[PDB]
RNA sequence: UGUCGACGGAUAGACACAGCCAUCAAGGACGAUGGUCAGGACAUCGCAGGAAGCGAUUCAUCAGGACGAUGA
């Protein structure tokens, strides 16, 4: 696992059309920005699991 | 964009090969984990514009 | 929308005839002052809703 | 001077082609909005006496 | 207007001769004590009410 | 000495100047307000020793 | 929560305290390093999506060209 250390404001990429900022922080929670291509699903943990549940259609 | 809370320890998916969890805070810092396959390439911004620049990491 | 913050007892003005003024807080409550020539009118929206209901025409 | 009270988030009317809003309060605050045309001015009072020197927002 | 945050059995002082003590949790209440001279009246607010109302000296 | 247990978000009130608030609990911690003028110091026990030390006034 | 800025046209910003804050790190490790501890303030929390999203009242009513009037 690759962990990093961004700051308010700062951004991560990943593969070549994913990009990821961190918008701000409010205390305990993080407000966290995603830019993936509609190619590509974004979801949370929480609900991810309800997707893989054995719902939704494949590609 | 797409935009999420997350509070510290929670997660977040992209695709079917990327997962990112929210280690914490230390002010306006925040310690990230990043768990993706070798397969794809995952850098902050300032590191990723090297690379596709028309190389991988130096040495 | 211009947003303007005023600290209670400052002044504001619109065009070249109009001057508004913020006269204090009381409770969730803002008194405020509108100068302007009775060439325009000045309502709370509410009754705004009623010089709206018709007055096309003079008595 | 016309005078009146307004709760916080209410609303407010000037001729009839302007809207006033009371956007919240601030300690000794007040956020004020306005909404006019184009066609005419609005600015604090402080700032006011820039615009009646002869300009409007130079360059 | 303070706000402390005091965890059970600790103390915290007002004026020059009253002193409050946390006694403990239990769930949602919270058992509380208080030590003030016979200089000053002590009670609940649901019992200060009959206090302060114009009484505590009568005609 | 007067003894009481009070519900989280309810009040108590000393002399005829004073309020006391639980504001809730946290484990073992417990959040209070406490308003008074600044007619009166309020320091947690702790502070108060500092100042009882013979003083009542820093250096 | 208070204060500041802002000729700004934005339901806007910016600053500051009860845990606060900075630096390194092409690193794939839940990475590394430093220095700092209680105030006169009811400060962190919740919902969700393709959006740099959304919500979070210690006083109140009548009203009018008057810095309106009055009170629980």
């Amino acid at each position: 696992m690759l962990i990093l250390t961004r700051k308010v404001g700062e951004s991560i990429n990943i593969g070549d059309d994913i990009t990821i900022t961190i918008l701000g922080v409010s205390g305990q929670q993080v407000r966290i920005g995603i830019n993936a291509p509609k190619d590509v699903a974004v979801h949370r943990e929480e609900i991810y699991q309800r997707i893989q549940a054995g719902l939704t259609a494949p590609d």
